[PDB]
């Protein structure tokens, strides 16, 4: 980030919060761990107001009384003498101040934080992934209906512009019985496969309820299926994702191992660099997207990937898309179909397996003013004052 241009008088005026809510396209169903995640989806937002002009973004973590400590603050004072957030806001403010920053310089975020020396103009086009398909067969008792309606799912996507797929699997590890519901994980991932076609890429999630022989069940399953991933086949464990390697060196499969999300191992990152982990899927919102910068500059310095998970957050969605100009090996936005009240993200499209991006100021998001402050007097609050 170049803060240059950031003069030294502009100081944070006003803080506003308020969670904002919608629909995703089609209900969520289960994972391999957890119930029906549903419909209803929410975004809780901040907005910002620095020298007369607003900033909006994705807020966790804030609360009135932190926020009353930043008002009066000078912008400059929030970064780094490297120009990079200081650890102590980023998660309450960075969306909005990368926002409020596009917003003032005219730029989309994703032209701030590149890096980038050649001159700009390119859009931005980033691939995507369909990550919608819960198991929303656990109501069918045969395994041929499961198969055909899990393919339904994934033609939904497909005609919305969706080409590349992750596939809820771990169906026995605690909702079915534990042969049956494997075999039905292996069937549905060969139905989907038939849907994406030659060109698809498929990708397999456990949400951890496999075990290393499970695992090796359903990769050999699948041989004939290329699958371009395993996310979380089990919870990380530098030993067992060595076996697993070397198991798939020696088949000549080539699967890449992606894990990271959630409450993550602290040595996930040494194993990685050791060659046990291929792509890391640390949240887009916690830690979030400065922290992503960093990190994902590490992750390129080993050859690592970079594939930011984003569920349960519509706002993610849109900051991957910019996240992805500021790290060479980025892999997909993780894509799910939602709509929220007063977040106009038109500006957005999905067309052959990939988000275009739009290079419009900040994020490119338009919010509903008059929206969002009934929404922050309702039931949010306020700091600060014009
Ligand atoms: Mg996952
Ligand atoms: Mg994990």
């Amino acid at each position: 980030l170049n803060i240059t241009g950031i003069q030294s008088d502009w100081k944070v005026e006003k803080i506003e919060f308020a969670k904002l809510t919608g629909e995703r396209a089609r209900s969520a169903g289960a994972n391999g761990r957890i119930g029906v995640h549903g419909k209803s989806c929410t975004v809780d937002i901040a907005r910002i107001t620095i020298d007369g002009q607003t900033g909006y973004g994705s807020s966790i973590h804030m609360t009135p009384e932190w926020a009353e400590d930043v008002i009066g603050r000078r912008l400059l004072d929030l970064f780094d003498d490297r120009g990079r957030l200081r650890e102590a806001y980023r998660l309450q403010l960075e969306y909005p101040v990368l926002d409020w920053l596009g917003q003032r310089q005219g730029k989309p975020v994703y032209d701030l934080v590149s890096g980038a020396h050649l001159e700009t103009g390119a859009s931005l086009v980033v691939p995507c992934y369909d990550t919608s398909l819960y198991f929303d067969d656990l109501h069918l008792a045969d395994e041929r209906a499961a198969v055909a309606l899990m393919q339904e799912e994934a033609m939904q996507g497909y005609a919305k512009g969706q080409r590349h797929f992750k596939i809820k699997v771990g169906r026995g590890g605690r909702h079915m019985p534990l042969w049956e519901g494997t075999k039905r994980d292996i069937a549905i991932v060969r139905g989907i496969s038939e849907v994406a076609g030659p060109a698809g890429k498929i990708m397999i999630d456990a949400n951890n309820a496999y075990n290393l022989n499970l695992t090796k069940e359903v990769l050999a399953a699948l041989s004939d299926v290329n699958l371009y991933w395993l996310e979380e086949a089990f919870h990380e464990d530098e030993a067992l994702y060595e076996d697993l390697k070397e198991w798939l060196g020696q088949r000549g499969q080539n699967v890449l191992i992606a894990d990271g999300e959630g409450l993550a191992s602290p040595h996930l990152i040494e194993w990685a660099t050791r060659g046990r982990v291929d792509v890391l899927q640390y949240d887009i919102i916690w830690p979030g997207f400065t922290h992503w910068m960093e990190l994902g500059e590490k992750l390129d310095a080993h050859g690592l990937r970079s594939a930011p998970h984003c569920y349960g957050n519509a706002y993610g969605i849109y900051a991957s898309g910019h996240l992805s100009a500021a790290v060479r090996n980025f892999e997909f936005v993780e894509y799910d179909d939602i709509t929220i009240e007063g977040m106009d993200v038109s500006g957005y499209r999905i067309e052959n397996g990939e988000i275009h991006v739009p290079a419009t100021p900040g994020f490119g998001i338009v919010f509903d003013d008059e929206l969002v402050t009934y929404l922050i007097n309702r039931s949010g609050w306020s700091e600060g004052h014009h």
